[PDB]
């Protein structure tokens, strides 16, 4: 029985229309191209004799206007011309004398461990691929990303309006990614610098459990639900102790007790007995606990909300 | 350690442009409008009173152009007037007087079980989400879709052509779900009618199985592989008897075995082992065989191919 979940992104064509191709001398990576803005990593900026220590300073102060190429590639082409550039953190800040006339309502915003987030995967200023990812618990996601990725952008959707919450960066030893916030500063103690770097240990995000375990009751599949009830104290005390999150609920979790008439605290006890094993059960097909889906993803898949 | 993996769709927003919303009576839906044709379910013409026995036909012949109503409502906002209609299966094809200048590229086709496209899901003629399924070897998806979702169309891209191949029409009991090909024809034995159907028995996608186990060496994950080999006739006479699909190799896969120096043959070896159990051990951090990701997903999106 198919639990009628799947990871699902917003709809891209609105960002689709904001991607450009930026160049500064041999370098060349994705921009994202707003009102009169275009805001690209500042690594663009960086010869590849100096990824491992680059003086992002005095690269900036050897720019000109003349140093940057903007193009936009699809629907409706552009070459754009900068007349103005600024650093701000980890990212540069080009101005452009065109506006976007594509520019949809948007606004920036920084995206929490746990929270989802839909990705646009450019390269060379072309959108070849959507996906959601969860920023875990230590300020990495498990992305998709290769060579020339860079300024490929994630974002979240309030209606209309574009939550801008990611510009890709780099990829880590084990595989995952990361990236930086658009008022510059890297997700975690992350450095824009081609050095290995110390990862954070990463946690199952405990919220996320509960919202796929309320998915499984919601799809009639609740042997793991007994009387028994942790609070929410004791199981944040236990979660130090296991690698997970500290749970803190919100109304969207509140709202699958409702529908379903499952205690929370019924399910914080579940996830303690089901990570010691499964005793060779499955959960919506699963051995193990699913953190990728949020209380969010479970009300508006299988709810409708 | 991260695959770098993730169900990747095509970006939307060439298909986007194309949805449109389809009322019939009490009935509503989504479409799909290209040059001067919009596709929708036929379904859109029956009254819930009839949604268990439709005569189609019969109701073909009730409707007049004035039957019905198209709004395309984001972009590039527009009433349609219907001009002519006909029946192609189970679709429905309407002839409007307005061609959608937002046509892309495309052709129609259908896919095959393994195989994968994107799902532009859509609401009232609005999109909603996007998310990537594989066709299963039953002729069902595993999607996310509600009240409201038909006509929500699937597709694959080649360059810039979109290649239409699913028109979504219903859920079925175990919660996966089915739809049409733009010839009309409804995937599989189903009928676009409101009652139970017989569904056949899913099977595992043998060469998506070989694709993941390829990912997995392609990063460093490799225990399961032996000098031992099983060939490809005596796989697939193994398959029949434990609910495998038969493999035929492609060149993509070929790639892969070229890239990692593994023979498909030892791979098919290790699945028929690893299906009897992983011994506790973890591939790319499952414990049971994987399907969902085809051999041009590796290939694309490790290799970079
Ligand atoms: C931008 O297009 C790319 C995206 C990468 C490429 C592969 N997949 C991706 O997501 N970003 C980079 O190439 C960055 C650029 C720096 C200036 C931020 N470099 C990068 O990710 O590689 C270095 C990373 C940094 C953390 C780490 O562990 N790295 C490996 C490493 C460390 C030290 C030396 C070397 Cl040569 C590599
Ligand atoms: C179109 O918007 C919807 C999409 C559905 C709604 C829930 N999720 C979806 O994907 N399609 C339908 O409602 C179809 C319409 C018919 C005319 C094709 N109906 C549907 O999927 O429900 C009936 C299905 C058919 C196979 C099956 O097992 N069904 C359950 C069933 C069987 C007999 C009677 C009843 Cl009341 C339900
Ligand atoms: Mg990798
Ligand atoms: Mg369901």
């Amino acid at each position: 029985h198919h639990s009628g979940l799947v990871k699902m992104s917003h709809p891209s064509g609105d960002v689709e229309a904001c991607m450009v191709q930026v160049t500064c001398g041999s370098m060349t990576l994705n921009g994202l191209w707003l009102d009169n803005t275009v805001w690209c990593p500042r690594h663009v900026m960086c010869p590849a004799d100096q990824l491992s220590d680059p003086n992002y300073d005095a690269l900036l102060i050897s720019m000109t206007n003349h140093s940057f190429s903007v193009q936009k590639h699809i629907g409706a082409p552009a070459n754009l011309r900068v007349v103005g550039h600024a650093m701000q953190g980890t990212l540069l800040k080009l101005t452009v004398d065109v506006a976007n006339p594509s520019t949809p309502a948007y606004t920036f915003t920084t995206v929490k461990p746990g929270a989802a987030f839909s990705v646009l995967a450019c390269y060379n200023g072309r959108p070849t691929g959507t996906f959601t990812v969860v920023m875990r618990p230590n300020y990495t996601i498990k992305g998709s990303f290769l060579c020339g990725s860079c300024g490929s952008v994630g974002y979240t959707k309030e209606g209309s309006v574009i939550n801008f919450c990611y510009m890709h960066q780099m990829e880590l030893a084990n595989g995952t990614h990361t990236g930086s916030a658009f008022d510059g500063t890297m997700y975690g103690a992350f450095m824009d610098k081609q050095v290995h770097q110390v990862q954070l240990t990463d946690k199952y995000c405990s919220v996320n459990v509960v919202a796929w375990l309320y998915a499984a009751i919601l799809n009639g599949c609740a042997w793991f639900v007994k009387p028994n009830r942790t609070s929410v104290v004791s199981f944040n005390e236990w979660a130090l102790a296991n690698q997970f999150t500290e749970f803190v609920g919100t109304q969207s979790v509140d709202m699958l007790a409702v529908k379903t008439g499952v205690a929370i605290e019924q399910l914080l006890y579940a996830i303690q007995q089901l990570y010691t094993g499964f005793q060779g059960k499955q959960i919506l097909g699963s051995t193990m606990l699913e953190d990728e889906f949020t209380p969010e993803d479970v009300n508006m898949q299988i709810m409708g909300v």
